[PDB]
């Protein structure tokens, strides 16, 4: 029975947020595994939680996407590293983190318009994850290699990130809620629109990291777990050097 988390994080978008670090197709037998490597940076903690699909709060493990990003085989993501150095940089032995796994595999940003079932699935486990008295400190995104593939979403993405936020801080009356998003990495195709719409997105408490030039897969398109304890020590540092 976990102490219930006091600071809450939301995880959101495709599946560089869900986690594919580690996953590696078995070559006897053609199956998408796990390699179960797990870095320090990403080591569980009793003061390290996540909401599971079924409501409760347990002990975080990676992966953390396992019962969310659901018909997918799920590694490594940002999560626990970002947790972990939060939780460290704090030194406050009352600090319990809470993370809220929501991303979903291969999703444009078209299916997280609000009323969209991804898009009311996270408000659902945001709101649900507030019933413990827990406070929600920021979202993290990661999102978009799905919107590389045609222009129109390309050209379309900064107004849509805009919008979702715009959403998201309704939805959850927290008007000032800190957003957290990721340029991404890789993708192919209209990759550049896509990095300068979340680049220049210019919004009060929206912060973007950079992923460019971060360790890719084989796929050349899913970030590896030490690029994913990078990138979430990176989560970390934005979330620290501008919200705390």
């Amino acid at each position: 029975s976990p102490i219930p988390p006091n600071q809450i994080f939301i995880l959101s978008g495709q599946s560089n947020m869900a986690g594919r670090g580690g996953v590696f197709k078995d070559h006897h037998n053609n199956r998408w595994v796990w390699d179960k490597i797990l870095p320090p940076e990403c080591a569980p903690n009793s003061s390290i939680l996540r909401l599971s699909a079924d409501l409760r709060w347990e002990e975080a493990h990676e992966p953390l996407h396992v019962d969310i990003d659901t018909g997918k085989v799920c590694g490594v993501g940002p999560g626990m590293a970002f947790a972990n150095a939060v939780k460290n940089r704090l030194e406050t032995d009352s600090a319990v983190i809470g993370l809220v796994p929501c991303a979903s595999g291969g999703t444009a940003i078209k299916e997280w318009e609000r009323g969209s079932h991804l898009y009311e699935r996270m408000v659902k486990r945001t709101e649900e994850s507030r019933k413990c008295g827990g406070e929600i400190k920021a979202v993290l995104w990661y999102q978009g290699e799905s919107d590389v593939l045609d222009i129109h979403d390309a050209e379309s993405y900064g107004n849509n990130m805009d919008r979702l936020i715009k959403n998201l801080r309704h939805d959850l009356n927290l008007p000032s809620l800190p957003i957290i998003q990721v340029a991404i990495a890789s993708g192919g195709g209209y990759i550049d629109k896509v990095r300068e719409a979340q680049l220049g997105l210019k919004l009060s408490n929206v912060v973007c990291v950079d992923a460019k030039g971060l360790p890719l897969k084989s796929d050349n398109l899913h970030l590896t777990t030490e690029a994913q304890v990078q990138l979430g020590l990176s989560l970390a540092q934005a979330y620290l050097s501008n919200f705390c």
